[PDB]
């Protein structure tokens, strides 16, 4: 559960995940996950061959520039640093389409220079005074899974560029049974903090799909959102407190009392980042019981818009299980291609978890309400195998690949009363903008929501496309992205629910936030940050 | 409900609340509360006088400074303002001890030099911009409750004061019932905003004991905390969206989603600012239907010890009803001698509200879990007379006053783990403090907890003394409480859970944020308003 220092020997060099785990044709010529790690591992997949042919229509370095007085001094502390090719590689990059391109099929412009790996909180404070007397540029990284070109090095970046790894500053430091919090130092994985935590009793809930290798520090870096926020609450909810190396010093706050009014909280001048004022080594988290007992579930309905009225009303009622997620036709039959009126009818999963009694008192309620909205109970099957499905998901990108098929998930949060208009004029719009851009087939593209809230929903969006037969299709692919992105605005949708902004979408921050605002986040970054050492130029 | 111009034609110019509502010795020679306006009004009270007697041992203006230009441009806006003594002298204080004595017994340094009521945004607008061209300096009012200095004037501040009182812009511009929020203008009050809304069967629950008076703008500018938290949120969870009137310009979100990952939330910049970066004029806050269901309850516990172990347990089952707090001993009996082993015992009050069903499933849960720490269940009268005297509380400092009493309630927020070991000390450190500066009768010194949560709770003290016999009792109460938070600080506890900072407490703000955190905030202030017109000098 601890991510090595050489991660190409766990890890794909050039696509997401482990590399025991790939996407293969088996000796029957069906589609299989190799190895014995996630529950669909070893399972052939007879279906899913046949449903990408008919959805789609396919078949089936720079040197190292770093100033040797600096590096004399590093020598002084035993952090352990390297300058081999193939782990700055490794870490100049997330898992955005183009950066995944590049990596395959050629190189990228800027990669760093150097990667540390700090052990400690100590160590970071050395490595951020180093940088101040040397005039260095540093890039944090834990699990680099960023989906919004976070990690990117500018290409114009004259300075020499650290990549701060996180990974070995992982450990849990204490468990307060009292308090129910666990502090933590920030390059801990999710998985490795969930596995740690379970042998004493507890969790944290917080279930990023990335959780294999998404960092604490990540998380409040991005504002990263959880499968089971509906419980356990998002990153924001579950943050105590934390500790932060900037150049123009350390925050820290003095006490660890659960709610203040102390003035404009700067947990939330942290929070959302991007890795651009400093360093977050070490947060406090909340803790709770290993949950009793888990449930899944499932209910159909006629069509999306019902679906959708039946999730208000569950979020009206404020009675929404663990997780609850509805899923539009397209992602149904997806799903069903994936076991060992039929065409507008949606599905929505349900998980339920917590005490043994009350998660009953709850599943009743849900499916009464769902009644109303002509929901019938689909079972527990489909439910199961509905949550077991997301952390494979992200390896059929390298499937795909192989096969002509490029494509990206995209998300939006939007008030209730814009949500089945968005969905439906963003999926349009996706259509006519490949048609115009030359694109053979109709792209996919799909969407579910993911998550309910009082004043609105989370969207998740699957689009892709057969490129065969395309000039440019990395431009067609990015151009269409960008579309979707202004149509998700232009219907009332959010910049971003979870992905954050990165470089991907600093283009609108200033009309999301208004031009005050930004001005509010740069005179930050220029107080704490005046000589721009956090120089990923995420935000603004 | 509205607050009109002329307050002090409807308040107590010199005291807290409605003139109408005074305590006075009736006919009988017992303790009565005037008017027709709360439950207690106009009911005698009489074991009221024994109880003071018992616990005390006792019987029972500087012109206006203002630019001729500036108001010929003021009177071409139609903007009502006032130059009146009584209107600036209202408008110059909250309800802090010290601030209350100069009102009754003297005079004020600084007081605002004319008082303005916008009525809308655009009003603010033109405000601000002649504050900008006449160098003007700003202090923003609405309820004027502050217990925190927020309003006092500085002393030595030479320019012109604008009071930009909030009071008349205080319309609901729309309630959206698809996404269950309401649009209001900064200036409702708590109990106008309540009124209204129910009106069309819906709420906030947004209960400040201060609601009669507090505004939305306040609540946010303070971080405020309500009763009923526990269902419907504080401040910061109940806000969706903002609108701000700052020298450099309009801050508000382009969108209206629910949740985002747009960089640091500068929602939270704001949150807290107390009067300092700009006027807060519109705000969207969820609201909820009107609950179906009510009911209240208690319960008594052999010591605090016992009752502060039983909340503990119920935030650890996440069962909190939408009111539980928790009376030490001296409480209880304060609480007992104004209705119409028994020294150490104390009690439990709670308040249940929401779906008639769902109220009872809880009612049993929270009954089960106290009766394993000796809790009995003692009784629906005694929840239900416990809240409806929050509302008059407030009213006996001016009591007090009258027969040589002074005091002045206090809070914190702390650790599970630190709250018993916190109110025992500060008690103590309350005792020995007054002793040593020469007070005649022990002192009053009680608390209850009032808010629970994940990681700990909020405890809210009384202290007060007869202060016959000190040559100067200003300073006795003045230094007391500034033991009290040092000996608060010392015990883990936090600066403010909700009243805030303002001027009152700015001496601990570095300690308790750190100096780079302290650094971030005024980064900010300076660009947001360079100049000071926002010259309260509340925080930094
Ligand atoms: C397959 C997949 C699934 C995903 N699922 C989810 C999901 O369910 N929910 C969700 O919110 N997001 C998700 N993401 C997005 C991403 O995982 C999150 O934004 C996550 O918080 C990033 O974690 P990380 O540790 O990989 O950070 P990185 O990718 O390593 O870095 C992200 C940014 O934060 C900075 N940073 C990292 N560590 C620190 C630190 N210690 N101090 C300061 N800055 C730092 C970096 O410089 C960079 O700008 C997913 C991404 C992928 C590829
Ligand atoms: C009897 C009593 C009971 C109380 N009970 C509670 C309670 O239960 N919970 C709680 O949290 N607090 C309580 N308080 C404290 C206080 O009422 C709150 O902090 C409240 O939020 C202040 O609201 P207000 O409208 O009265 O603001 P004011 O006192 O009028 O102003 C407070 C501060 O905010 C600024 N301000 C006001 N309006 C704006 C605006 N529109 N834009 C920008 N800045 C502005 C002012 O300049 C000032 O610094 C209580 C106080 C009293 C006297
Ligand atoms: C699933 C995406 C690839 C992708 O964008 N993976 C990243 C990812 C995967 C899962 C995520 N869950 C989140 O909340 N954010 C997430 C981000 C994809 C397609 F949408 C279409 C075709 C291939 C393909 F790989
Ligand atoms: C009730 C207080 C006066 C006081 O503290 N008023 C302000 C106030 C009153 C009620 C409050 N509820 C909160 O959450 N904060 C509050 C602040 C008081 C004393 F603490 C002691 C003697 C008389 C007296 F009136």
């Amino acid at each position: 559960g601890i991510i090595p220092k050489k991660r190409q020997e766990l890890m794909k060099w050039n696509g997401w995940g482990y590399n025991d785990s790939k996407f293969f044709l088996n000796k029957k010529g069906q589609l299989e996950l190799t190895g014995k790690r996630y529950p669909l591992s070893g399972v052939a997949l007879p279906t899913f061959k046949d449903w990408i042919q008919n959805t789609f229509g396919i078949n089936l370095t720079p040197p190292s520039i770093v100033n040797e007085d600096f590096l004399h001094e590093l020598k002084k502390t035993n952090i352990s640093y390297s300058q081999e090719a193939d782990d700055r590689v490794f870490r100049a990059h997330g898992h955005c389409l183009h950066e995944i391109f590049l990596l395959r099929e050629g190189m990228f412009e800027r990669i760093p220079d150097i990667v540390l790996w700090p052990t400690c909180h100590d160590d970071v404070v050395k490595i951020v005074n180093l940088a101040c007397k040397y005039n260095l540029c540093i890039i944090p990284i834990g699990g680099g899974t960023s989906v919004s070109y976070g990690l990117m090095c500018p290409a114009d970046e004259t300075r020499t560029i650290i990549s701060l790894d996180t990974s070995q500053m992982n450990r849990i430091l204490w468990v307060d049974e009292n308090n129910l919090t666990a502090h933590v130092e920030a390059g801990i994985t999710g998985q490795e903090l969930e596995r740690q935590l379970k042998e004493s009793g507890y969790c944290t809930g917080h279930e990023p799909d990335s959780l294999e290798f998404s960092t604490v520090g990540g998380w409040i870096s991005t504002r990263a959102s959880g499968m089971k926020k509906n419980i356990y609450g998002n990153i924001e909810d579950l943050v105590v407190h934390m500790k932060v190396v900037t150049p123009r010093g350390v925050i820290e706050k003095s006490c660890q009392g659960p709610r203040m009014s102390t003035g404009p909280d700067i947990h939330h001048f942290i929070m959302g980042s991007e890795g651009t004022l400093g360093v977050i080594t070490e947060a406090t988290i909340k803790i709770r019981p290993t949950p009793e007992y888990q449930k899944y579930g499932s209910v159909a309905f006629p069509n999306f818009e019902q679906g959708v009225a039946c999730l208000r009303e569950i979020a009206k009622q404020r009675c929404a299980p663990a997780s609850i997620r509805l899923m539009d036709n397209q992602q149904f039959q997806f799903g069903h291609a994936l076991k060992p009126d039929p065409n507008q009818l949606s599905v929505a999963t349900l998980l339920f978890e917590g005490d043994r009694e009350k998660v009953l008192q709850h599943e009743k309620q849900v499916y009464d309400i769902a009644a109303k909205f002509g929901g019938l109970a689909a079972g527990e099957d489909n439910g199961q195998r509905g949550y077991l499905l997301t952390y494979v998901i992200a390896y059929m990108r390298d499937l795909g690949l192989e096969y002509y098929i490029i494509g990206e998930s995209f998300e939006t949060s939007a008030p209730w009363d814009r949500v089945v208009d968005l969905c439906r004029n963003v999926k349009e719009r996706i259509r006519r903008e490949c048609k115009e851009k030359g694109v053979q087939f109709p792209p996919l593209s799909t969407c579910r929501v993911t998550q309910t809230y009082d004043a609105g929903a989370c969207i998740y969006f699957y689009f892709a496309f057969n490129y065969r037969g395309i000039s440019d299709p990395l431009a067609v692919f990015e151009q269409t992205e960008a579309a979707a992105r202004e149509e998700i605005l232009a219907n009332g949708g959010s910049l971003s629910h979870h992905h954050g902004v990165g470089k991907l979408r600093k283009q609108w921050l200033k009309e999301s936030i208004s031009d005050v605002g930004f001005g509010m986040l740069k005179s930050v970054k220029d107080y704490v940050d005046p000589t721009n050492i956090f120089g990923n130029r995420n935000l603004l």
